């Protein structure tokens, strides 16, 4: 019964070491999940082997949700989460910043 753009936070499971394998995470929360579409991107390109958790929600249908994939970072490679949702007129993109 309330409306809001979905919050998106992008972080790595362990602290990042170039060349060392790790996991990339995108935590999405908001209202009215409603077929929301989430992708992870390596240099603007959609990744294939992406897992997600069950979607958690409460009465008013606020929700959170996690998408992730194993990956192994470098300085050259650009990583990001991309979300598609009714409240968005276009796909929203948050970049993974290992210092932020
Ligand atoms: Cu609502």
């Amino acid at each position: 019964m309330i409306q809001r753009t979905p919050k998106i936070q992008v972080y790595s499971r362990f602290p990042a070491e170039n060349g060392k394998s790790n996991f990339l995470n995108c935590y999405v929360s908001g209202f009215h999940p409603s077929d929301i579409e989430v992708d992870l991107l390596k240099n603007g390109e959609r990744i294939e082997k992406v897992e997600h958790s069950d979607l958690s929600f409460s009465k008013d249908w606020s929700f959170y949700l996690l998408y992730y994939t194993e990956f192994t970072p470098t300085e050259k490679d650009e990583y990001a989460c991309r979300v598609n949702h009714v409240t968005l007129s276009q796909p929203k993109i948050v970049k993974w910043d290992r210092d932020m």
